[PDB]
């Protein structure tokens, strides 16, 4: 067997798509939510959909013929936002977390009415945000809920870090 195929299988990381697919649809059974997705920041802070796991009836974010992006400006700005320092957000209902109308908007477009997010981190980079959501309505969540999200985030992180560490191995014979 071919080094790099090795490692790969030591890792546990052949086919890291179909490990958010996969895991994102399991999570959002757990936490008997509407959706469930994988964001990756870009470099300049902007950021997509990657995967997601999204119930019945509810606008689709992650597909073939889909891309959803969202340049958030707050975490622009803040380059990760509290994600930066490992910390998660918890969200009852977006009406009362005292939100700007332009959020607001962003958040109803998705059909969101409270969430969980809580960052993934690759390496010690912020890479993305792991997010579960309650669209049919307002939602008091638990902590059980959210630490439990958190550390699948940290699943996820180590999951994309080994992603890079593969590939970063670009052209060295052995
Ligand atoms: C009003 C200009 C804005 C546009 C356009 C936009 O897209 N966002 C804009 C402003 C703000 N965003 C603020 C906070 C914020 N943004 C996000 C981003 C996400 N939440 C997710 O679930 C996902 C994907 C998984 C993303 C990319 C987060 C997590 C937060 C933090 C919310 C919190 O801490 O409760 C923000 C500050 C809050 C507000 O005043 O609205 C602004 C102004």
């Amino acid at each position: 067997m071919a080094v790099s195929k090795v490692m790969e299988k030591i890792l546990r990381v052949s086919n890291i798509d179909k490990i958010f697919q996969t895991t994102t649809q399991e999570i959002r059974q757990l936490l008997k939510c509407d959706r469930v997705a994988v964001y990756r920041f870009n470099p300049d802070w902007s950021g997509e959909f990657v995967a997601e796991s999204v119930g019945s009836g509810w606008v689709k974010l992650v597909g073939p013929d889909i891309k959803t992006v969202w340049e958030d400006t707050y975490l622009q700005e803040t380059q990760g936002g509290r994600y930066r320092h490992q910390e998660s957000t918890v969200v009852n209902d977006i009406y009362e977390a005292g939100y700007f109308s332009c959020h607001l908007e962003i958040l109803e477009q998705f059909e969101i009415k409270a969430y969980i997010v809580v960052p993934v981190f690759a390496a010690e980079k912020l890479w993305g945000l792991l997010a579960a959501y309650q669209n049919s309505g307002t939602r008091e969540w638990v902590e059980w809920e959210s630490s439990f999200l958190t550390q699948v985030g940290l699943q996820f992180g180590i999951a994309i870090s080994h992603a890079e560490y593969l590939e970063q191995t670009r052209l060295q014979s052995e």
